[PDB]
């Protein structure tokens, strides 16, 4: 309160000290009278993007916490760089970050990503470095070679692939879709929804662009790549690089008559990564998937694949009432499955206990190294169970530290030709 | 973002216009750097607690607003009031308020309390006037019939009962307990702890003001009431009084046999009600259990009965590892086994689902009304599968509104003689 902040487990009466929180960059979008803490989402005006003029000052504070890390902070090497990107940015209107500062910037934004719980990770990443890359054909070339990398055949591995940053003419780089795999979305004119809900529209997009969609309930998405800032083209993942997971129950062997299943590779690929200033609209990124987001969320949201009715009458659960809570039971079961399922066909995989068990491992490890470490509670408490998993009581302070990920607006909203 | 504040429910798509947060007259304790959103807890310096010279202010803002409700601001009767209390603070350095906006200032705490899920009751609430009241053994008639009628043989009923105000001499009035009906903790130098940990340290202290306890597990825990400042005094409540309810599983006959039980009136007692500037640090309030209160945070919390253990190894479930999801089990049956019991002892209940449904349907009345609906996600969301109900996906807008209810340090910590 008075100076530094503090947070309590009201679980284990545990209180840590946060100085963090002063290294803040950006803004929460709360103020001293309003609370925004669990609101989602909390180009330019001027120019189409960022300014010549103002990146520098983004580039120094990059630089110096750079340094800093490797304490070197203040030496010739750490001055003569900054003079240096100095004269990349008046003369280029940008600058080159270099690898190592590359590496150091992607693993830090996910070090830095409040809403994340599989952030004792964040130093094993594995960045590919895709600068080079010019054209979709490229960019597709360089995410297959991810996902094969990611995927090590059920033993996956965190990675990060970096496209070529934002600039002044040359456009963007763009991975439309948003997951790198995602299943297609179907909606028949008889109100009924065959497939993920929640990929409708993109869907249709695709098949706009020629997709020859198989209408069928798990049809991997074609890759939608947009380079350069050209048109976007649809490629096929090589369906022998996307691993996949037939669900069933180690105890209800009627639930494989559900016909349920589910990739093993969780990638989001619609962010925005942000480092020195520097704006990557192309960086998939990839870890392994903790089991609610798939048996919760992806099957049990009533705007996703909705299976909890189904799942329902099968057990032939009381569905007179609520009160019965057959929701809540049929919920449990499916998550029960996810997990049987994964782990037996050896695909990596975390239960929501072990992942917060393993965040707050984390957050001591930061306060104490670090001096604290920014998290969204409203999204590092799990979808089901909450209260039973040691985050739940654990109070966090959200901030914002920079490099970081960011959100960004769809491209089909505002491409052209 | 602009100008006013927007509130998205990811569900459903439907997105409100938020205009009550203007209303904001406290803080939230988040700056536009941080967020505190999360935290539990985010006297005084100069006199022992407020002044005479800025009590005015107040009073005028809730008159104000009081006599806005009933669209006469401005009128004779409004301006008369005015400097009718003006004249009483001068005089006594205090006021009183009437009735009717006594009532007015408790239902509107009510429905200014951002993490009240059941909300959409705060206009039927019954207010007993206990500001008369002068001595413990009186405080004890007032908490009996409050109980009484409240319990209504199981057919609860909402209610609060307002103690005399906070004053600059005759000290104030404090109801010891954090709940009026709670269980009793012991600590066996065992290591092992009988009945509720959470009262471990509030039962020593009845111990030592004479209370003699019977060490079981459902001890019912005696009122421990301080009036006009002096020592606090022990009475037990009558056990007639408190309706009780026996947990068992409609399904599973052995859930009889964990000897589970637990009492149907909630009435949390240790918090401060603020109208109009005056403090009441005695106003416990009542209304109906949710579900999960009890069988998710009472039942399984580690730190409180922390009963999965137990209910575990009796459902011969594996526990090898939380893989197995051992722990999301029990937790769905113990919660239908509590919700089964209540409605069965024809006891008022509400399940999450229900709750969390009617809460949607307040915050668009409000929203349609008032312009807006303070609401904390993280204490609106239930313990249990808050992915499937409703509140989950609903984004809520956190701010302070005056009249409200506030928390405040427990009076054992500064008690002499
Ligand atoms: C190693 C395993 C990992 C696990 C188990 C993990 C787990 C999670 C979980 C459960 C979420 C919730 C997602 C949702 O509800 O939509 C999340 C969010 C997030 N994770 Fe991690 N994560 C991992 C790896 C990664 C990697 C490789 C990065 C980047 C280097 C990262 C960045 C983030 C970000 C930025 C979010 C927020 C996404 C958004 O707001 O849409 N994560 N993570
Ligand atoms: C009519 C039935 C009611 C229901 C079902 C209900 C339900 C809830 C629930 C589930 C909580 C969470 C408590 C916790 O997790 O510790 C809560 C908090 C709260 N409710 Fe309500 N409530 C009701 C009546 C009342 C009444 C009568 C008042 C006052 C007039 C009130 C004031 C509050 C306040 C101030 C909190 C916050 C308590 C704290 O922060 O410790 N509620 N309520
Ligand atoms: C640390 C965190 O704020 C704390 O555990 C909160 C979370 N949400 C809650 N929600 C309700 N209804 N009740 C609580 O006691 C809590 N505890
Ligand atoms: C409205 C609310 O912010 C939204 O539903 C959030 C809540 N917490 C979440 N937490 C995670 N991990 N993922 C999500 O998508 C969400 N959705
Ligand atoms: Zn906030």
């Amino acid at each position: 309160g008075p100076r530094f902040l503090k947070v309590k487990n009201w679980e284990t009466d545990v209180v840590l000290t946060d100085t963090l929180h002063l290294k803040s960059t950006l803004e929460t979008g709360c103020t001293e009278h309003i609370c925004m803490g669990s609101i989602m989402l909390p180009t330019r005006k001027p120019e189409d993007v960022r300014t010549k003029d103002q990146l520098f000052p983004l580039a120094k504070e990059f630089l110096d916490q750079y340094y800093s890390s490797i304490k070197r902070f203040g030496s010739k090497a750490h001055m003569d760089r900054l003079e240096e990107v100095n004269k990349e940015i008046e003369s280029t209107s940008t600058y080159q970050l270099k690898d190592t500062e590359l590496i150091y910037g992607a693993k830090h934004a996910w070090r830095n990503a409040s809403r994340c719980v599989g952030r004792i990770q964040w130093s094993k990443l594995q960045v590919f470095d895709a600068r080079d890359c010019t054209t979709a054909h490229g960019m597709f070339n360089y995410i297959c070679n991810h996902v094969k990398y990611a995927t090590n055949k059920g033993n996956l591995r965190s990675a990060i692939t970096i496209f070529p940053q934002r600039t002044d003419g040359k456009h963007d780089f763009r991975v439309w879709n948003s997951q790198l795999i995602r299943y297609a979305g179907y909606k028949q004119p008889d109100g009924s929804t065959l497939g993920d809900p929640a990929n409708v529209q993109f869907t249709e997009i695709c098949i706009q662009q020629g997709w020859k969609a198989p209408r069928g309930r798990f049809d991997v998405l074609p890759l939608l790549l947009q380079a350069n800032g050209n048109d976007p083209e649809l490629f096929q993942i090589p369906p022998e690089l996307v691993l996949e997971v037939p669900i069933r129950h180690p105890k209800f062997d009627w639930f494989k008559d559900l016909g349920l299943k589910w990739y093993g590779l969780p990638a989001v690929s619609n962010m925005l990564l942000e480092i020195g200033g520097l704006e990557f609209s192309a960086c998939p990124f990839s870890g392994w998937y903790m089991g609610t987001e798939i048996g919760v969320r992806d099957y049990c949201d009533n705007s996703r694949y909705n299976i909890l009715e189904e799942v329902a009458k099968k057990m032939d659960l009381d569905m007179r009432k609520t009160s019965s809570l057959w929701k809540d039971q049929a919920l449990v079961e499916i998550n029960i499955a996810v997990l049987y399922s994964f782990q037996s066909d050896k695909v990596t995989i975390v239960d929501h206990h072990s992942a917060t068990e393993s965040f707050i491992k984390h957050m001591e490890n930061e306060y104490r190294c670090r001096g604290g470490c920014p998290a969204d509670w409203v999204w590092i408490v799990p979808p089901m169970s909450g209260s039973i998993t040691p985050v739940f009581h654990q109070e966090m302070l959200n901030y914002r530290l920079t490099p970081s990920f960011e959100y960004q607006p769809d491209p089909w909203n505002t491409h052209v030709w």
